[PDB]
C-alpha cells in the first residue's frame, strides 16, 4: 500500500552499505597488487557534492535523482574497466562484475523507491559517448583506483545523506 517513506529509505541504505562494502574491499585488493601513490581522479567521473549539512525532505527527489545519475556512471566505468582497462586488471575478475551486477540492482531499487513514492522522475538524459580506451596500462590501473575509490565515496555520502535525511522525515 503507501509506502513508508522512512523504512524504505532504511532498506535502500541496507543495500547500499552492502554495496560500499563490496567496493571497499576491491579497492583493497587492487592496492594490494597494484599500490597507488597519491589520490587519483578521472575527469569523465561525477563530481560528488558530498551534501549533508542540512537535509530534509525537500531535498530528497534531488538527493535521489543525483545519486542514480552517479551510479549509472559508475557503472558504465566499471564496465569500460573490464572491456578496455587492460591485462593487468583481469586479476579484479571475478569481483568487478559482481560489483557490476550489485550496482544494476541498487539502481532498479532507487528507480522503484522513486516510482512507488511518485516523486518526480528526471528526464531522459543523453548517454554519454564512449569512454576512451586508457592510454596505457598505468593509466588503467590509476583509472580503477580512481573509479573504485570514487564509487566508495559516492555511497559513503549516500548512506549518510540518505540516513540523515531520514530524521526529518
Ligand atoms: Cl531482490
Amino acid at each position: 500500500g503507501s509506502p513508508d517513506p522512512r523504512a524504505e529509505l532504511d532498506s535502500t541504505v541496507l543495500l547500499t552499505r552492502s554495496l560500499l562494502a563490496d567496493t571497499r574491499q576491491l579497492a583493497a585488493q587492487l592496492r594490494d597488487k597494484f599500490p597507488a601513490d597519491g589520490d587519483h581522479n578521472l575527469d569523465s567521473l561525477p563530481t560528488l557534492a558530498m551534501s549533508a549539512g542540512a537535509l530534509g525532505a525537500l531535498q530528497l527527489p534531488g538527493v535521489l535523482t543525483r545519486l542514480r545519475a552517479d551510479l549509472l556512471s559508475y557503472l558504465r566505468h566499471v564496465q569500460w574497466l573490464r572491456r578496455a582497462g587492460g591485462s593487468s586488471l583481469k586479476t579484479l575478475e571475478p569481483e568487478l562484475g559482481t560489483l557490476q551486477a550489485r550496482l544494476d540492482r541498487l539502481l532498479r531499487r532507487l528507480q522503484l523507491l522513486m516510482s512507488r513514492l511518485a516523486l518526480p522522475q528526471p528526464p531522459p538524459d543523453p548517454p554519454a559517448p564512449p569512454l576512451a580506451p586508457p592510454s596505457s596500462a598505468w593509466g588503467g590501473i590509476r583509472a580503477a583506483h580512481a573509479i573504485l575509490g570514487g564509487l566508495h565515496l559516492t555511497l559513503d555520502w549516500a548512506v549518510r545523506g540518505l540516513l540523515l535525511l531520514k530524521t526529518r522525515l
